[PDB]
């Protein structure tokens, strides 16, 4: 199943430049940060599809689970027959969506929007095989930069599943919010996924598992590194420590130097000192109040017209419009 169309805006070049931007400013910084998009090479995808079956990893199983009981209500409500995922499509959430479209008798289209083409197409072919006569049009492209790139035929249902969003501090997820209903029309429809305040223990352990699985995935930022921009860090040198930040409400990933440790960037002819102790962050997932759910919505010019949640209110799903 070859059929397909792909708009590709990202340039392996300018990924390149991106990233030695990304380095260079995140371990210069006082307090040095490196960005979680990194995480996601061949292996840290892999690493994170392993994530989402842990058993410490509640939050994969809690969505599919609501969208498992409810994707009739939520396709009724939306009333699409465009399926928008920011996302490559390769989940059985999209099959669910996909699914209760289809048995609507709504569905026409499918529109990945994602930063791998290869992914894309891989999805895509399957996806064409399991919903013949479904348009399939594949977007490559960054959710920060190229939202105007998604097309506006039909009446949509864009989804960000995941508490993906959660990833983006305060001022970066307004921002984002306020431009993606800038891309909507009147009759679309986004269905966002929020991770919610819960116990902190079992937030801490969602991104500390017993077997160590998160670690090794926040260590491969490091070997990401290593194998693009010629460094020297040594991945055994580094703790993996997960927080939860109650000022922010928000699970941090740290990276921690047992020892004194001198880097070499040399891709970037840059050096860099890690003291004994010295901690950097890789990531931040920040997570939600239902009520400030509503209001972060509002204040992006969406209207949540339904809100979904499992019975222990572990997770949240909304469907908004304009
Ligand atoms: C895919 N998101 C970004 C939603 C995940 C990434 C992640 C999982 N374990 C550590 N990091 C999340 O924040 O829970
Ligand atoms: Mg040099």
């Amino acid at each position: 199943h070859m059929a397909l169309s792909l708009a590709n805006y990202l340039a392996a070049d300018s990924a390149a430049e991106a990233l030695r931007r990304d380095v260079r400013a995140g371990l210069t910084a006082t307090q040095k940060s490196l960005p979680p998009k990194w995480f996601y090479d061949a292996v840290g995808s892999d690493l994170f599809d392993q994530i989402t079956r842990l058993p410490e990893y509640y939050p994969t199983r809690t969505e599919a689970q609501i969208l498992r009981t409810r994707s009739a209500e939520i396709i009724s409500a939306a009333g699409a027959d465009t399926l928008v995922e920011l996302g490559s499509g390769t989940s059985e959430k999209t099959r669910m969506l996909l699914d209760a479209m289809r048995d609507a008798e709504l569905l026409r289209r499918f529109i990945p929007f994602d930063v791998d083409a290869g992914v894309l197409r891989s999805a895509g072919a399957a996806i064409g095989a399991e919903y013949p006569g479904i348009e399939i049009d594949a977007v490559c492209g960054d959710f920060e930069e190229h939202l105007g790139k998604i097309p506006h035929v039909g009446r949509r249902l864009v989804v960000f599943l995941g508490s993906t969003i959660g990833n983006l501090t305060p001022a970066p997820r307004a921002e984002f919010l306020s431009t993606l209903a800038d891309t909507l029309q009147p009759g679309d429809s986004l269905l966002l996924g929020t991770d919610l305040v819960k116990d902190t223990g079992r937030l801490v352990r969602a991104y500390d598992d017993a077997a160590g699985v998160t670690a090794a995935f926040n260590r491969n930022v490091l070997a990401v590194v290593n194998r693009e921009l010629s460094a020297d860090f040594d991945l055994d040198a580094f703790e993996h420590v997960a927080k939860w930040n109650s000022d922010e409400e928000r699970i941090e990933m740290w990276l921690r130097a047992r020892t004194a440790q001198h880097v070499r960037v040399a891709a970037l002819d840059l050096e860099v000192d890690f003291a004994a102790g010295e901690e950097m962050l890789t990531e931040v997932s920040c997570k939600f109040r239902p009520e400030n759910v509503v209001a972060e919505l509002a204040e992006a010019g969406l209207r949540q017209t339904h809100w979904w949640t499992d019975p222990a209110g572990d997770f949240g799903l909304s469907l908004a419009v304009r």
